[PDB]
């Protein structure tokens, strides 16, 4: 079973011995430090609070386990048994910590306080930074939610330009990343962050995480459609690709179906198999049940443009009100190979240049890290001998790693923007009310958001 | 509770209707595909997945009903193969009718070789082989982490041996600091265990618990750490009191090694004036078994290491070892844990060598952008039986010959020169190439062969270490 006492960086076990003696308060904060990606979607802390931090997280058994493990790990006794026993005895294993945070789904410029953490009992001054490691992992859903919002902005721009509207934007970037992430847990978290922005997903795990920790009015937050993979085409044999295609589109004749078409020759498949041999089975399909042709190899832009040029000559194309070419409603394309934010941008611009509407295409979804948005957790205020002091790092060779000082608060500016106030200056009351809310206190979650509210908070300006 | 019926790519739910009718067998394989350098990979991690996710009664009535309910809403249609899963529940008590054969864990195998194969053991479950692709393919991660760290160890070994004349301490030269930097708790355990295949120093205890539960070591633990400061334990003392913080910390940990981050305000002042003057007397009195380890954590990683060494070299007694390289006294060492990937690791050790500093002096602290594409980890169907006829199948996209897959039943063999070769089209059966190196590790819900973490470490050793 999960043990919070074994869920921290090893050296943090030794930190209670390193703070100034008579320290009663340690106060720390998380930011996406300021140096593309000028604003971040704050998302994912609520999962962490609920799965790992709330309730009786300390037991006699868990304390003994940590004692035994650290004894071998450090080859010495350095584990703070007494401190954890205090929390067990005094608070029935609930963490005497208060966490304040911006609402989930909030879109906030870099360099602002997003959450703060402090101990609520003088005896547990060491606890604030013990849980740094776990809370810092929020960088992942934040960065994923953020990156996908940025992709949506690009898609929205180009769909609006080529079509005159945003219809179907939420299905334009489908999550196919399940097998490409590092773990099952990561699959659920990352997919949920994707679903903040889009509705189309092949990663089931996202749906369950959302239902358990956030909640939606609807039965599910995300949807998929039948689709082929290379094995369901190749199993038929190299000479029977046409047979595979006919069987699949016939099995899925009244729902949308995606069919990977590059097993052997994408261009032949589009022009001769779909565009000739099986054409009668495609033109007869309903607008609610299109064939979605999926190329999956080659240069992403060149392949997409050639696939469209091929289909344009085999199927009736219209020109929409904005002047852009549009395939018939029973025929679409999905490109899910090598689509990152850069390649996404190159494809939609390339399509636009060739007078193809973004209506025609969807994308399928990569190496995001903690340094991308500079997600960082730092101590900014401590009380020692009853005196509060503002603390910070400011390394000489890197001004960008300078941290914020003292008690922090988040405020609306007179122009309606965000500003973080340092050194407890929030208390001067010149900038109105703190925009952070208490989300966790003494083992309990004190404020939470539905996934529906999170989606509303994360909307694009163009959608509003 | 984890439901295997919900642990696949959505579209795979629909594949039982797409395979050719009268298909009784689907046979699929995993490789780190060769690309037209990471020329060899450490196979590691499948055993975790087999035990955590695949073995035993993984199908229940409630799990089938849960999946049916979820899929009805997810697809806005009834596409779920309830009958097929019911069959596994009734006929096999919910155990998966699958056989998996794999190269031993820890094995170091050149790119483009079969590493494991998967096939159904019951004709009715032809669809099941690729249902579990998604979960099996996630093995890319421990494979790639274990491989990347082995490659970093190769570089460390080269330079340590050149500048010192031995490999002493090699297993503690790259410490795992990546806990906060990975995507999840589960990833933390898996990634740290793959690090531990190569090294012994770690701050991610998650990896220790995974190894103990899934692999096992003779020793109490596979990995170790020492006390260390963070910016908070230094800055909490106040801007004017860094010296006080340093003195306090080295005195609290006077008899064990201790790492102390020293760049809170000014790394070069801290090294020259605080450690190298004000507190010098507390450092030069330390035991060889209890060095101070100075930790810079900002600035250009090579520039900073070199300047730190130059500073310390002038404040402390340096010797020249038998190879002609400079060596700090034994009570003083440095760890660089900012921005160290494989490229920067090479640049630092090479830069140190050029400035006549031994690698004995330094240790490093560490994925970053490790992905499935790095080693081209891929799972592909290569053989089916339809209407009782075996057919060899594959993909071969016109615009990318690098994505061509292998054909037929596969086997892995030793070449006459002692290398590896994958045999396709069932040609292993000709028995011209000795025994198949793949072993059955999973069959019908049971793990059939397991490896200790001790064996895996043995298998993954460097040639330089064997010599």
């Amino acid at each position: 079973e999960f043990n919070i006492l074994l869920a921290t960086d090893s050296y943090k076990v030794t930190h209670y011995k390193q703070y100034p003696p008579n320290t009663s308060k340690v106060y720390s904060y998380f930011e996406c430090r300021e140096k593309k990606y000028e604003e971040t979607v704050f998302y994912g802390l609520q999962y962490i609070l609920n799965k790992y931090l709330k309730g009786k997280v300390v037991t006699k058994e868990k304390i003994q386990e940590a004692k035994d493990v650290y004894k071998e790990h450090f080859q010495d006794d350095v584990f703070n048994e007494k401190g954890w026993n205090y929390i067990l005895e005094k608070y029935d294993g609930h963490l005497p910590i208060e966490i304040k945070a911006v609402p989930e789904g909030f879109v906030i410029p870099r360099g602002n306080v997003l959450f703060t953490v402090e101990n609520t009992d003088p005896e547990c001054y060491w606890l604030t930074n013990w849980i740094e490691t776990i809370l810092v992992q929020s960088w992942y859903p934040i960065t994923v939610a953020t990156n996908y919002r940025e992709q949506k902005k690009i898609l929205a721009k180009y769909l609006l330009e080529t079509s005159g509207n945003l219809d179907g934007l939420e299905y334009k970037l489908h999550d196919f990343g399940y097998r490409g992430v590092s773990s099952q847990e990561t699959a659920g978290i990352g997919a949920s962050a994707h679903l903040v922005n889009f509705k189309g997903t092949d990663t089931v795990a996202g749906l369950a995480l959302i239902k358990k920790y956030y909640g939606t009015k609807d039965p599910v937050p995300g949807y998929s459609v039948p689709a082929a993979e290379h094995s369901t085409i190749t199993a038929w044999g190299k000479d029977h690709e046409k047979d595979a295609f006919e069987h699949i589109v016939t099995q899925f004749s009244s729902v949308p179906v995606s069919v990977v078409s590059d097993s052997y020759d994408i261009y032949n498949a589009c022009e001769k198999i779909w565009g000739e041999d099986l054409r009668h089975l495609i033109v007869s399909r309903s607008t609610q049940a299109p064939l979605i042709i999926r190329p999956d190899s080659g240069n992403p832009l060149d392949t997409v443009l050639k696939v469209l040029e091929i289909l344009g000559k085999k199927f009736p194309v219209t020109e929409n009100s904005k002047g852009y070419k549009l395939l018939p409603p029973y025929l679409r394309v999905i490109q899910g190979d090598g689509v990152d934010i850069n390649t996404l941008q190159e494809i939609v611009e390339g399509m636009k240049q060739k007078m193809w509407s973004i209506e025609n295409i969807a994308f399928g979804s990569q190496k995001l890290t903690r340094d991308l948005l500079n997600c960082s957790f730092k101590c900014s205020y401590v009380v020692t001998n009853g005196l509060g002091i503002n603390v910070f790092k400011d390394p000489v060779a890197d001004p960008n790693k300078r941290s914020k000082k003292g008690r922090l608060s988040l405020h609306r500016t007179p122009a309606g923007n965000f500003v973080t106030l340092e050194e407890g200056k929030g208390d001067l009351e010149e900038y109105g009310q703190d925009l952070l809310h208490t989300v966790f206190k003494n083992g309990k979650v004190t404020k939470s958001y539905s996934f529906d509210e999170i989606r509303k908070n994360a909307q694009l300006n163009i959608e509003l």
